């Protein structure tokens, strides 16, 4: 067995480094972990292999040939606690579409055999600005088994969440996916986490953790690093094991039911 | 003669905030506008209209039977200061490009005449998140001559000016699309104004304004209205005027030199 689980969110909200920390605690748990990056930034794996970022299968399909040149011990790159890295790609600005390097990468890792039986997770890092293209391949192809949206209090990341729920009941009846949990990630205003909270119960999910504001993020990030590597008595990195603990253990997997324009502003009015 | 502006920037950056007050400003000059919404979420006409949001070009056509069956003096409503306003429209999430509706949109506005020689200034709010599809159309196509972006010293801010710069440049060769400024819309840190003045400065533009954060514009949409409608003594709507004036007195329209992640990273880390 082996869990499928998708992180999604607007952009700038926290996906990387909430996956990248999460992923790195469960390493530390013992776990055998691998991180497909899917947003064309493209920087989803820096904090596991030390690196700038990574060179994407798009890019390493062009310099080859064809992505049947690749091979996938040529592709995955291991970092952090054994953690296997790899980057979608996409088109430049402007030329095709934003998402079109998400496809050719999961079908590429399925082909040669990357879903290993000995791996324990699969972590999906998908762009949730739009819910279209590539980046509904992973739940209208039955990649992402469990999605857990990174929001805050902050509107448009709410919005993302109602958004991709609603991408979520377009393909109930077919495969699997459903929404796994909300992580707040602060913004260091208070009754935040409480916001969180009634906006999950109002999708019929839960908030999985809320994720404190910290430097520390900063200071390792700086340096390449996640807070488990960087600091491992960090407060924060307490924070990111708890987090993955109860991604483990979680059971509640739900089709959503998103909310309206309305209810999304009496929530924001009433906190 | 009409000058066709389009406003960028990744979301809940302050596009729509920013537009319509920029917009309302033109207006009380005397200035005739309109504002094109590009963007599905919708909501890019709603504080000149005091309304929810506004019924989209997609959602009507689909009520009339075809896009043909709609008028344009049916679609286009006029709000504050008698600023003409449309709203694109999308697919719902999970299916179809979440631009395809900014095509639909734009083409029926040129078809039935909405470029009447009586307006000054059209605005297209778009989304930028992701450059492709319906989205970058305006580039693509040679609606958004002008275009400005919306950014702040957040990382993915900057990187997603970077991209939107990306685009101008793929199209340079064909129309006339071009960048005329960054316009910053303060987190409230300090030295901000000077970092992104640094990244046009490297971009090849120039930092039109700096939008300071100020609570009375959550005052203002709270009622559905302009800062310069809601209060038009605050210090707010002199700063919305103050970036209306130099939009209008702008000279400066360039082919911008995109920038590395190296280059943006030193930019952060020195400022
Ligand atoms: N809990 C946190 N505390 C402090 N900084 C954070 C936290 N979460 C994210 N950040 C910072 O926010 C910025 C954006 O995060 P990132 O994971 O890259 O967003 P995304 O992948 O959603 O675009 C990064 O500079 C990151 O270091
Ligand atoms: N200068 C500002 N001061 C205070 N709040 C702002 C400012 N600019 C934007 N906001 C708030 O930020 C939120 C997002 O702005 P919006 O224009 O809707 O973003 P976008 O259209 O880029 O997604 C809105 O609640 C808006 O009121
Ligand atoms: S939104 Fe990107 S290509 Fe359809
Ligand atoms: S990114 Fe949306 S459809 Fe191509
Ligand atoms: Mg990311
Ligand atoms: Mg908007």
């Amino acid at each position: 067995a082996m869990r499928q689980c998708a992180i999604y969110g607007k952009g700038g909200i926290g996906k990387s480094t909430t996956t990248q920390n999460l992923v790195a605690a469960l390493a530390e748990m013992g776990k055998k972990v691998m991180i497909v990056g899917c947003d064309p930034k493209a920087d989803s794996t820096r904090l596991i292999l030390h690196s700038k970022a990574q060179n994407t299968i798009m890019e390493m399909a062009a310099e080859a040939g064809t992505v049947e040149d690749l091979e996938l011990e040529d592709v995955l790159k291991a970092g952090y606690g054994g953690v296997k890295c790899v980057e979608s790609g996409g088109p430049e600005p402007g030329v095709g579409c934003a998402g079109r390097g998400v496809i050719t990468a999961i079908n590429f890792l399925e082909e040669e055999g990357a879903y290993e039986d000995d791996l324990d997770f699969v972590f999906y890092d998908v762009l949730g600005d739009v819910v279209c293209g590539g980046f509904a391949m992973p739940i209208r192809e039955n990649k992402a088994q469990e999605i857990y949206i990174v929001c805050s209090g902050e509107m448009m990341a709410m919005y993302a969440a109602n958004n991709i729920s609603k991408g979520i009941v377009k393909y109930a009846n077919s495969g699997s996916v459903r929404l796994g949990g909300l992580i707040c990630n602060s913004r260091n205003t208070d009754r935040e986490d409480e916001l969180i909270i009634a906006l999950a119960n109002k999708l019929g999910t839960q908030m999985i953790h809320f994720v404190p504001r910290d430097n520390v993020v900063q200071r390792a990030e700086i340096r390449r690093m996640t807070v488990i590597e960087y600091d491992p008595k960090a407060k924060q990195a307490d924070e990111y094991r708890a987090l993955a603990r109860k991604v483990v253990d979680n059971k509640l997997l739900v089709i959503p039911n998103p909310i309206t324009m309305d209810e999304l502003e009496e929530l924001l009015m009433e906190f």
